[PDB]
């Protein structure tokens, strides 16, 4: 395990998604609260999947090795495994938050497979120059979802809670800024143009996907926006 | 690319998807009713999901080689990985529109999935006669999607608005015909008896498959039972 | 195929699926009410889908070697495929039965997705002693799985139609006992210790999911708790 620089990144992860994952479970235990339900679910299933695919990249069985530009290239491709679970969930916390219509949360959740799913056939793709065909086909499907969560969402927060207004308000900021990191961290890292090497890009994703799981998870889970308005 | 005689009409292909994906996103943009919203969702998605798949058959990814026969025989898989996806949402369309009960879609996803997941393990088998009792579990798993979208949906049309209904029917129509096809080229094709060649498989494929998601889509998407009953 | 000792609980365990799933069908043919669609939807498609992979065992399809202990050992992969289909749509049967709320669903069908996909690592990982670690990170999803049904499900069971709440009690406890059995025989099995021969193992499974599947369907539908209210 210790054979590969990256290792601290990936332990460190593996222990802050597996600790997220203990703290919104033992919070989620007094809700009875139907609506505050399906937020906890949700969110706390977000790093219990992200725990387990941090562990399967520690111990090597989340990597495999890829030829192109003459080297076998390591890339871990547990990350995709998570990703394709956890984003589309993530936005699901969002669309659940403004009540949002049926095909607006489809289309979400179908932009966003395509997004994941081009990005791994990217990044296991031999032929060099097509990687980053992959990647932009990957990109615009983010630039799409965006643009859904700016230009369809808030202002649908607008006409609702003022506390669901305000926490969507700031989760959809937080979400905009983080994930537009990940396609600037790909393609500068080892799967894209090889400038930073991959024990820093660990790191960097490392940063990012904390910050838009326990982070993104701690700012709703303390909102009393998850909860049904009650007396 | 052009290493292969096929690359014509995966080309063509692409960006026939590429093109109606465009043309249902852009015609989709001037749309609030809710119901609407849904099929414009799920039908601009088909032909996205099948565009990223096409290409990855142009660029090679979506090929591997499958030893039966004492050859090694060209397989595309990446149909598969489409077909997985789009056929239960060109499902979901019909079902939609009939308001159909949620067993009855569970069970028409459900049949879809065994559908597609034994044509692609035919697909991938190397004993040559056990490749033909994968089809057959396979039609047999089409047989009963097409018999509920006879037998139980037709007759649920009729009790609905005469837009609806006669639109159904329409589609309906189209997709009996068009679906009864494919398990008939894959028979006759490289994944079973060989006696087509896979260039002229692969035209066959791709005028079917344009024609059951951007044709398909073209009708939907013009009829006004896609929309709510509103003054 | 008959070349593994185990093929013969192979083919028992294809032939019993086979008829499971037909007869589930033909019953389910004299029903409209739709609650008992949904029931039957469900439970009829659990069996389908073994059906599939058991005949992929059987047929030598859904097997792959792996190396540790410094051997080739058999690992039938097909299992885990079938689990991560069969296993959620078995819970799902338990949930709408007591009209769980949809937080409650979604942190089943998760810690479930957890529980089989974590068991595919394990069976598939090389580092022997790591085996074990995936085999306990399951165990616990399982074991959250269990605790929800028994303090989550059976006050709500109580609270509903008294044929609800009985015919819910009779499955829960057959679901527990059952569900128990499968870490078990993994752990000593082939897959784990390797103290029970893979032939052993193999009749220890079929017998598990047969029970588990056809044996549960046949209680669930016919009772009487599976149709709406009505005169
Ligand atoms: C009911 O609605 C609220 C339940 O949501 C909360 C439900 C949770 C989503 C349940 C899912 C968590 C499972 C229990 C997963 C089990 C293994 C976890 C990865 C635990 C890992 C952390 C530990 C090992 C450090
Ligand atoms: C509604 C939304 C969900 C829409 C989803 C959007 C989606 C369509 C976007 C594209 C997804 C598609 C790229 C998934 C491809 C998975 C593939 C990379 C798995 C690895 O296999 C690739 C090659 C080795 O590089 O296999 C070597 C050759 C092997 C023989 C491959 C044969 C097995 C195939 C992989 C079977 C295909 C199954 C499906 C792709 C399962 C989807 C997995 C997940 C990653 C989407
Ligand atoms: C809101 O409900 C209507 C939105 O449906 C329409 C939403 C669409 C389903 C959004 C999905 C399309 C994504 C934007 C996919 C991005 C890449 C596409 C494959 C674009 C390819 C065509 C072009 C490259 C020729
Ligand atoms: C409700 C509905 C959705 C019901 C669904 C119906 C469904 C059950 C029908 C059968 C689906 C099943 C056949 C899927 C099999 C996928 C498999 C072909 C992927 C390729 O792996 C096959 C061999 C190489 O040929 O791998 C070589 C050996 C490797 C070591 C394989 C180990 C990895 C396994 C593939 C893990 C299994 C994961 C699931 C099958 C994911 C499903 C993918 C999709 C194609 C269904
Ligand atoms: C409508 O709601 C009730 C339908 O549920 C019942 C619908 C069923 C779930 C339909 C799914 C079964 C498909 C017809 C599968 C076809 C192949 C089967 C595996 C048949 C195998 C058994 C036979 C070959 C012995
Ligand atoms: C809401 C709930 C559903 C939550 C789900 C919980 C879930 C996160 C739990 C973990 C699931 C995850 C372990 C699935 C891993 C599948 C993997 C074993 C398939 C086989 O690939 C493994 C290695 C060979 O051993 O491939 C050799 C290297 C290859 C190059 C691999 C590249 C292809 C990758 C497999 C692509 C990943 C696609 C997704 C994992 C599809 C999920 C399949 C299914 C088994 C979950
Ligand atoms: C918890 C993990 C999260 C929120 C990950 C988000 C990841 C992305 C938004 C990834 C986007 C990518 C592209 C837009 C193109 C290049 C490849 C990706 C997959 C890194
Ligand atoms: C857009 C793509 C569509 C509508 C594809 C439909 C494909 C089928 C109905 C395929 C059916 C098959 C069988 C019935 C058995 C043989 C294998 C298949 C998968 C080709
Ligand atoms: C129809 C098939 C059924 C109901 C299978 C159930 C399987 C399980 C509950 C498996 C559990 C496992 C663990 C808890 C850890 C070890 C690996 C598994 C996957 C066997
Ligand atoms: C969105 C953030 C992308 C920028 C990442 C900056 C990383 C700087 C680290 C230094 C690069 C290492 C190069 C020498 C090894
Ligand atoms: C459902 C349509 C299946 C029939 C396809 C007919 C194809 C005819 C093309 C000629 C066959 C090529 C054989 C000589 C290369
Ligand atoms: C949950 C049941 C696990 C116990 C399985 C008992 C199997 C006993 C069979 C004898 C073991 C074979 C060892 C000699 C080959
Ligand atoms: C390819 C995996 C996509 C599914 C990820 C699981 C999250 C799905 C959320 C469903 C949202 C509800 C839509 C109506
Ligand atoms: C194996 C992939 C199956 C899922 C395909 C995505 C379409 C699912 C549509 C869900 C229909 C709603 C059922 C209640
Ligand atoms: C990884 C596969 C998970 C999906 C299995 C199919 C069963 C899903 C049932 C959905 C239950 C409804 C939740 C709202
Ligand atoms: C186009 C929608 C406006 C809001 C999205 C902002 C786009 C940020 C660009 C992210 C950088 C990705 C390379
Ligand atoms: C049995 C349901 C009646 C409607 C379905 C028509 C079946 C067409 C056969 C298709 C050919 C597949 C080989
Ligand atoms: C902890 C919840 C109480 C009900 C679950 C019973 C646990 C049974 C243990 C199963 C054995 C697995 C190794
Ligand atoms: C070796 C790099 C070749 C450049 C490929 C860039 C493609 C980017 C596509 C953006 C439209
Ligand atoms: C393919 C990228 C699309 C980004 C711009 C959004 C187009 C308008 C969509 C309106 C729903
Ligand atoms: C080499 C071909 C052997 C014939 C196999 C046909 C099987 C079809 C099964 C239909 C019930
Ligand atoms: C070779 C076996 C080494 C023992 C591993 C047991 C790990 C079990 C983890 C339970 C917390
Ligand atoms: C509860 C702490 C969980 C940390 C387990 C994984 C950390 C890796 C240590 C090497
Ligand atoms: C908008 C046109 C999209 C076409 C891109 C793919 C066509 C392949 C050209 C070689
Ligand atoms: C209807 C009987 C189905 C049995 C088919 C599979 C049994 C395997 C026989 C070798
Ligand atoms: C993007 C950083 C999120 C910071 C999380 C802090 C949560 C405290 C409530
Ligand atoms: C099956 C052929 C469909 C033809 C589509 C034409 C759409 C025009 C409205
Ligand atoms: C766990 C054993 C189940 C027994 C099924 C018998 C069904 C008869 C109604
Ligand atoms: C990691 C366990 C958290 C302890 C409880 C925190 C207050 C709910
Ligand atoms: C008003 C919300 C501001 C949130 C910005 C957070 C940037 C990481
Ligand atoms: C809305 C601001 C986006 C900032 C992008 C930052 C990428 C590192
Ligand atoms: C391909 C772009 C379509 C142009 C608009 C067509 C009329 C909505
Ligand atoms: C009355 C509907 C007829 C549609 C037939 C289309 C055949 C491709
Ligand atoms: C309902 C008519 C079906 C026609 C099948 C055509 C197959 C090429
Ligand atoms: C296996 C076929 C079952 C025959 C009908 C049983 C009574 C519904
Ligand atoms: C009261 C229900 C008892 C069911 C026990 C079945 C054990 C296999
Ligand atoms: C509730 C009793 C569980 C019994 C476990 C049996 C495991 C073989």
């Amino acid at each position: 395990i210790t054979g590969r620089p990256e290792w601290i990144w990936l332990a460190l992860g593996t222990a802050l998604m597996g600790l997220g994952t203990l703290y919104f479970l033992v919070k989620g235990m007094g809700v009875s609260d139907p609506d505050a339900k399906k937020f906890y679910a949700i969110t706390t299933l977000v790093p219990a999947i992200a725990f387990t695919m941090y562990l399967s990249m520690l111990l090597g069985y989340g990597l495999t090795m890829v030829p192109f530009g003459g080297e076998q290239n390591p890339i871990y491709w547990a990350r995709y495994a998570d990703w394709l679970f956890t984003t589309p969930l993530l936005l699901l916390d969002l669309a659940l938050l403004v009540d949002a219509d049926q095909g607006t949360i489809l289309a979400l959740v179908g932009a966003d497979g395509i997004m994941i799913g081009t990005g791994l056939v990217g990044a296991l793709t031999k032929v060099y120059s097509y990687r980053f065909v992959w990647w932009a086909i990957s990109t615009a499907a983010m630039l799409y979802i965006l643009y859904v969560l700016f230009f369809g969402f808030t202002s649908k927060a607008e006409s609702m809670r003022p506390e669901v207004a305000s926490t969507f308000k700031v989760l959809r900021n937080v979400t905009v800024v983080l994930w537009s990191a990940y396609p600037v961290v790909w393609l500068i890292g080892s799967e894209g143009a090889g400038i930073v090497p991959l024990n820093i890009e660990t790191l960097l994703f490392m940063v990012l996907d904390v910050s838009a799981k326990v982070g993104f998870g701690l700012i709703l889970l303390r909102s009393r926006a998850i909860f049904g308005e009650a007396e």
